C-alpha cells in the first residue's frame, strides 16, 4: 500500500531532483504535505514491479515511450487535466502521453537530435543535405571533414530517411476527421447477399462474410465508393483505392463498413459516457479498456459520434516506400563517395567533433557538456533539409505519470498541474539540471532565448513523437540491420529496406 496523505516521487539520477525537492518544498510548507523525492537505482525497471503489487511512488518521471508499457499493465492512472490546462502545453506533447486514447502522464520536457556545427570551421552551416558533398570536398583539402555522426544506430540516421516520406507507424493528423468523412459514405452503400461469381451477379456494393466478420467490396461498390471519396475531397480524381498511395484510405473504407455491418450497439459494444466499450464475452466479462484493432474501434466511434481516439496503425509501415529509399540512398552515396565512413559510431564521431577534426555532427543535448569541456566553439541548429523537406528526428518527452494504485491522485495532480508545470516550477528543476526544451509554452519561450534550446524544440516540432507501442522495438531492430547492410554494401537500399519492411509486418 502507498502511504496516503503524502507524495513519493521517483525521478532518474541524471535529472534535477534537488530542484524537484524544492518545488515540493513550496508544496510541503504551503499545504503541510511532505514530498519524499527519491532517485532509486534502475527505477524504470523497478516501477512496473512494485506498481503491479499496488506499491511504488505516487508519481514517476520518465521518457514517454516507456509509459506505453506501463499503461499496458494498467499501472498509470488516467490523468484529468481540463481543456484549459492542456492548452498551456504544446499540443504535440500531449500526443506523447496517450495510450489507448487516454492521457496517462503530464508532458514535462522535450528532447530531439539537432545539427551541431563548428563555428570556426563552418560559420554558415548548410541548410540542405544535398550541399554536404561539395562542402566535404572543400574541407578535405583543408584536412577536415564536413560531417561525422553515429551511423551504427538507426536513431541517428532515421531523420534523413524519414524526411522524404519514411515513417515507422502511421499516426495520421486528420485521422479523426477521416473516420468522420468516410463514415458519411456508408448510407449510400447497398449490401448484397454474397460476392459476385460466375453464377451470381448481385446489385449491391458490398457483401459480408459473417463467419470471418469481414466485408468484400463489389466491382460496382468499388466504383461508387471511389466516386464518393473523390467528390468529398478525400481522394484525387484519377486514383484507385487498391493503390499503395491510398492505404490509409483503404483501411478507413474497410473499417467503416465493418463498423456498420458487423458490430452492433448493446451486443458487441456499448456507448457509455461518450465512449465505445467492448462487451467481450456474451453475458461474461463486460467492460474494459481493451480496444479493437485495424481501426475498427475508431470506425465504431465515428459511427456512434463519440470522440475518435487517435492511435498508431501498426499495419501501415513506411520503411520501404519511395521517401525512405531516397533518404537512405543519399546516406549510402555519402559513404560511397567517401564523405562519410560506414564504420563511424558514437565514440568515433564524438571524438572527431570534440577534437576539431570534423565540421559537423548530429547529436542531442546529452552531448553538449562534453563539447563544453572540449572548448570547441560550437553551435546547435536545425537539421539539414532533404529534397526540400525537414529531417524528422524522433522526440522523447520526459513525462510524469501517476501510479494507478496511488491514494493521493488529487494531491499528485495538484502538485503537477499547479506547482511543477509552471514557469516557477520548471525553473527550479531546470536550475538544478537543465530540462532542455520544456512542454510548457510560457517557460519554453524564455528558454528559447538559448539558440541551442530553440534548435532542440524546432527539430522536435519538425520530427515525430517516438511511438510508445511495443512494435517499435521490432522497427528499430529491423531498420538497424537495413541501414548497416545498405551502408556496408551487403544489400542494395531497395533490397535492405524491403527486408526490413517485411520483417516488421510479418
Amino acid at each position: 500500500k502507498i502511504e496516503e496523505g503524502k507524495l513519493v516521487i521517483w525521478i532518474n539520477g541524471d535529472k534535477g531532483y534537488n530542484g524537484l525537492a524544492e518545488v515540493g518544498k513550496k508544496f510541503e510548507k504551503d499545504t503541510g504535505i511532505k514530498v519524499t523525492v527519491e532517485h532509486p537505482d534502475k527505477l524504470e525497471e523497478k516501477f512496473p514491479q512494485v506498481a503491479a503489487t499496488g506499491d511504488g511512488p505516487d508519481i514517476i518521471f520518465w521518457a514517454h515511450d516507456r509509459f506505453g508499457g506501463y499503461a499496458q499493465s494498467g499501472l498509470l492512472a488516467e490523468i484529468t487535466p481540463d481543456k484549459a490546462f492542456q492548452d498551456k502545453l504544446y499540443p504535440f506533447t500531449w500526443d506523447a502521453v496517450r495510450y489507448n486514447g487516454k492521457l496517462i502522464a503530464y508532458p514535462i520536457a522535450v528532447e530531439a537530435l539537432s545539427l551541431i556545427y563548428n563555428k570556426d570551421l563552418l560559420p554558415n552551416p548548410p541548410k540542405t543535405w544535398e550541399e554536404i558533398p561539395a562542402l566535404d570536398k572543400e574541407l578535405k583539402a583543408k584536412g577536415k571533414s564536413a560531417l561525422m555522426f553515429n551511423l551504427q544506430e538507426p536513431y541517428f540516421t532515421w531523420p534523413l530517411i524519414a524526411a522524404d516520406g519514411g515513417y515507422a507507424f502511421k499516426y495520421a493528423e486528420d485521422s479523426s476527421e477521416m473516420y468522420k468523412r468516410v463514415n458519411k459514405i456508408i448510407p449510400h452503400l447497398i449490401r448484397q447477399e454474397k460476392e459476385d461469381s460466375e453464377t451470381f451477379q448481385g446489385e449491391g456494393h458490398f457483401s459480408v462474410d459473417e463467419k470471418s466478420r469481414q466485408v468484400n467490396l463489389t466491382e460496382r461498390g468499388l466504383v461508387l465508393i471511389e466516386e464518393l471519396l473523390v467528390k468529398e475531397g478525400i481522394m484525387d480524381e484519377g486514383e484507385s483505392l487498391y493503390s499503395p498511395a491510398n492505404i490509409m484510405l483503404m483501411h478507413h473504407v474497410t473499417a467503416a463498413l465493418r463498423a456498420h455491418a458487423l458490430f452492433t450497439r448493446d451486443v458487441d459494444y456499448i456507448v457509455k459516457d461518450g465512449e465505445v466499450i467492448i462487451v467481450d464475452e456474451h453475458t461474461g466479462r463486460t467492460m474494459q479498456g481493451r480496444r479493437w484493432s485495424d481501426g475498427l474501434h475508431q470506425a465504431v466511434e465515428a459511427k456512434e459520434g463519440v470522440q475518435i481516439q487517435n492511435e498508431y496503425d501498426i499495419k501501415d509501415v513506411g520503411v520501404d516506400n519511395a521517401g525512405a529509399k531516397a533518404g537512405l540512398t543519399f546516406l549510402v552515396d555519402l559513404i560511397k563517395n567517401k564523405h562519410m565512413n560506414a564504420d563511424t559510431d558514437y565514440s568515433i564521431a564524438e571524438a572527431a567533433f570534440n577534437k576539431g577534426e570534423t565540421a559537423m555532427t548530429i547529436n542531442g543535448p546529452w552531448a553538449w557538456s562534453n563539447i563544453d569541456t572540449s572548448k570547441v566553439n560550437y553551435g546547435v541548429t536545425v537539421l539539414p533539409t532533404f529534397k526540400g523537406q525537414p529531417s524528422k528526428p524522433f522526440v522523447g518527452v520526459l513525462s510524469a505519470g501517476i501510479n494507478a494504485a496511488s491514494p493521493n491522485k488529487e494531491l499528485a495532480k495538484e502538485f503537477l498541474e499547479n506547482y511543477l508545470l509552471t514557469d516557477e516550477g520548471l525553473e527550479a528543476v531546470n536550475k538544478d539540471k537543465p530540462l532542455g526544451a520544456v512542454a510548457l509554452k510560457s517557460y519554453e519561450e524564455e528558454l528559447a532565448k538559448d539558440p541551442r534550446i530553440a534548435a532542440t524544440m524546432e527539430n522536435a516540432q519538425k520530427g515525430e513523437i517516438m511511438p510508445n507501442i511495443p512494435q517499435m522495438s521490432a522497427f528499430w531492430y529491423a531498420v538497424r540491420t537495413a541501414v548497416i547492410n545498405a551502408a556496408s554494401g551487403r544489400q542494395t537500399v531497395d533490397e535492405a529496406l524491403k527486408d526490413a519492411q517485411t520483417r516488421i509486418t510479418k
